[PDB]
């Protein structure tokens, strides 16, 4: 029953509870000419939320935030993007005007600078050497070292062991490594092991983009890279 690409127009957004006081927010963009599927994290936080991305773009991430209104009813007061992409950042300025505070690695921020994409406002030290994780309210952020782009980082929800992978991770079906201008083929099996060590007990693994699974989409993920590579 998860939703698929040609389930959601551009401009909804469906959440899915994945957990207990987890959901994932999906939503549908258009980028040259062909249009993706992409998820993000919704996290409960008390009585509040912390979200994980953005729904790629200002008209989805002000649908988002209608629809986790209406669906859950508690304030996002947080988010953390990913990685510097418009999939992640792309409508940080929504989010920041409707008062929620934005985050991501200094990495994440310069990169987003230097591409003209938004800016998340805060930083996040404590994330710049492959292997370090830190505690941010509900979720423990890693960074396994780069993969899809060199700042993605990944989000372990402890509570309901929920591994959000981002873009370092794809989904099962998948049969290309994506949008690899960003990317260090050579590397992202490296990282995926990482992943793998780190987060042994994940029940639910969630790419950037498509079906979650268990834990084969890691090992899927290096194989897909792989098979890009030659
Ligand atoms: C199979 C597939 C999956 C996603 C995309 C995609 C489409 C648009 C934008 C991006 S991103 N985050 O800007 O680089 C991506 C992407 N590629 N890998 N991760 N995300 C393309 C093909
Ligand atoms: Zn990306
Ligand atoms: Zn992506």
């Amino acid at each position: 029953e998860y939703p698929t690409v040609n389930e959601i127009p551009v401009g909804e957004v469906r959440l899915y509870q994945i957990a207990d006081g987890v959901w994932s927010h999906i939503a549908t963009q258009s980028f040259d000419g062909a249009v993706y599927p992409s998820n993000g994290l919704i996290v409960r936080d008390g009585d509040e939320l912390l979200l994980i991305d953005t729904a790629w773009g200002a008209k989805n991430t002000a649908a988002l935030l209608a629809e986790i209104e209406k669906q859950i009813g508690l304030p996002v007061t947080r988010a953390v993007s990913t990685h510097f992409h418009d999939d992640r950042v792309g409508g940080v300025d929504v989010l920041r005007a409707a008062g929620v505070a934005t985050y991501a690695s200094p990495s994440t921020r310069r990169l987003a600078e230097a591409e003209g994409n938004e800016i998340p406002t805060h930083s996040l030290e404590g994330l710049s050497s492959s292997g370090d994780a830190v505690r941010f309210g509900p979720v423990e952020l890693f960074y396994p070292g780069a993969a899809h782009s060199t700042d993605n980082l990944v989000v372990y929800v402890p509570s309901a062991n929920v591994l959000y992978g981002g873009c370092a991770v794809h989904e099962l079906s998948s049969t290309s490594a994506g949008n690899v201008a960003d990317a260090d083929l050579a590397e992202w099996p490296t990282s995926v092991e990482r992943i793998q060590k780190h987060y042994p007990e994940a029940e639910v693994v969630i790419p950037g983009h498509g079906l979650p699974g268990g834990l084969d989409l890691l090992q899927h993920t290096a194989n897909v890279v792989k098979a890009h590579k030659n």
